């Protein structure tokens, strides 16, 4: 029984139900689907790797036509996990996916069953097919058969993988035992399943003249057919199981710092071209990468606070509260700000947030759009930019997905070229607090409970009690606000173990209570 067209069983299970447009495509799917069901069912294939090879199966509706049954399974399409390592069940869906003629894999159809395990989602084996041998290749001259199609050749150490679970196969196998197997999955099929004219055109799809003299229900014959595709198969099979300009790619130095990095990246690929080279992303070092970009904008910041340069006091809306654990202080250095908003941690890569210094910062850099804060801002993203693009190209070209590296690529140029352009544009007390503009007194008592309280946690940062959080829990006045805040629980979600840290603005509270 159906919601969504998504069904139910009564004790257990969950399906999926298409009904194809096509008379042919449904017989094709279900062909495949009938025959690697054989495959699992014979146990020529380990059980580990069944939800390896996601097919359908055929079901009987109401109208008295036939639709396309498949388990619902758990699984990321593989544009959405990447949007030598080990790819457990790629060899056997891919190996599957040649044998079967199945070859317009791609992006959309390999997904990524929960964990490890890595598969074939939908399958249109025997197209044109009896045909585009013993090359074996329809990867090249897509005869074909948004799509961002995988390469087999360039997925690291994939084709003596294949050819070995190809032979291995092919151990357990002979030409009678594959027709029991092309029998067995053809009898599963209803004979009613395809009218007579859809079978003279499936003969000349698959190629394969002995077709059109078959029926397919439990009580029918389709012994010539099933010769000649066992026949093909095992041939297909023995071929499979022995299967076998310049390169270029993006080099860190010794000792650089990330603008000289970009700088060589970016005369290369603009001196180079596209065309007479292979662009190779596996020996980039992405996290040293980022390590130097984090030393760039740290320096940035130290640059930026050692000339007098630099604020965004008014432009606040939040008024007192906390957002994300944050309350806005005005008195926050700018060069702090900076650092908070674009630096990359360290092995995940991704931005972190500054919730609270956000919008202030947003509006600002319009009616300031010839601010040096615009301009580092335009700088940073874009190095930052550069990171992710890479992210993406190493991803991508894991599995030999040409086309994402190549668009990317470009993206890459795009962004090298307008970070040296933005990059050339750049060029033009306090000891109470590490993080914070000199406050005094009383233009503190204008601050509230989370405004304080986020400048008692943001001093913990400092190795040594600094002046300024002595000066905020010496008094009593602020208390009240403070432990107030504290009590809220605003602060528990925080990064920075926001427990402790308070039980320690305590305890220090509590040591200037005594005299």
């Amino acid at each position: 029984v159906r919601f969504a067209g998504f069904y139910k069983d009564n004790d257990g299970g969950k399906f999926f139900i298409k009904k194809p447009g096509d008379p042919r495509e449904l017989f094709t799917e279900l062909f495949a689907g009938l025959l690697l069901k054989e495959f699992m069912k014979r146990g020529l294939i380990d059980e580990s790797y069944f939800p390896s090879l996601i097919c359908a199966d055929v079901i009987q509706f109401e109208d008295k036509s036939y639709g396309l049954i498949q388990p619902l399974v758990s699984f990321d399409e593989l544009h959405k996990v990447i949007g030598q390592n080990k790819y457990f069940g790629l060899s056997m869906a891919l190996m599957f996916s040649l044998l079967l003629g199945a070859h317009s894999v791609h992006s959309g159809n390999i997904v990524v069953l929960n964990g490890e395990e890595k598969e074939k989602s939908k399958q249109f084996g025997r197209i044109d097919w009896g045909d585009r041998y013993f090359a074996h290749p329809n990867n090249n001259d897509n005869l074909y058969a948004k799509d961002y199609f995988l390469n087999y050749k360039k997925i690291n150490g994939l084709f003596p993988a294949m050819a070995e679970k190809a032979r291995q196969l092919q151990s357990k196998l002979n030409p009678e035992l594959l027709v029991k197997i092309v029998t067995s999955a053809l009898k599963n099929i209803p004979a009613d399943l395809i009218d007579e004219k859809t079978k003279i055109q499936l003969a000349a799809y698959m190629c394969m003249d002995s077709f059109k003299e078959a029926t397919f229900g439990t009580e029918g014959n389709c012994k010539d057919f099933a010769i000649a595709m066992a026949t093909l198969l095992e041939n297909r099979l023995g071929k499979i199981a022995v299967l076998k300009l310049k390169p270029l790619t993006l080099l860190m130095t010794s000792s650089t710092s990330f603008s000289e990095t970009i700088n060589q990246w970016a005369d290369i690929l603009k001196t180079t071209d596209m065309e007479k080279f292979s662009f190779d992303s596996n020996p980039i070092n992405l996290l040293e990468l980022v390590k130097q970009f984090n030393l760039y904008v740290d320096e940035l910041a130290i640059t930026c606070e050692a000339n007098n340069v630099w604020l965004f006091a008014l432009y606040d809306n939040s008024g007192g509260e906390a957002i994300h654990g944050h309350a806005f202080v005005p008195y926050y250095k700018e060069s702090i700000v900076l650092r908070r908003l674009f630096t990359v941690d360290p092995n995940t890569f991704n931005l972190s947030r500054f919730a609270a210094f956000e919008g202030p910062c947003q509006l600002y850099c319009k009616e300031h759009k010839d601010s040096a804060w615009v301009k580092i801002q335009t700088l940073l993203t874009l190095g930052n930019g550069i990171i992710n693009t890479l992210k993406i190209i190493k991803q991508a070209q894991a599995f030999g997905i040409d086309e994402a590296v190549t668009e990317n690529l470009k993206a890459l140029k795009e962004q090298f070229i307008a970070f040296q352009l933005a990059e050339a544009d750049i060029k033009e007390p306090n000891k109470e607090s590490e993080f914070f503009y000199p406050i005094d007194e009383k233009a503190l008592a204008k601050m509230n409970g989370y405004q304080l309280a986020t400048i008692c946690l943001e001093e913990l940062n400092s190795p040594k009690p600094s002046p300024l959080i002595e000066r905020i829990l010496s008094n009593k006045k602020f208390w009240k606000r403070i432990n107030s805040a504290f009590e809220s629980g605003v602060f528990k979600g925080r990064t920075d173990d926001p427990a402790g840290k308070i039980a320690k603005i305590r305890e220090w509270h509590q040591l200037l209570q005594i005299s």
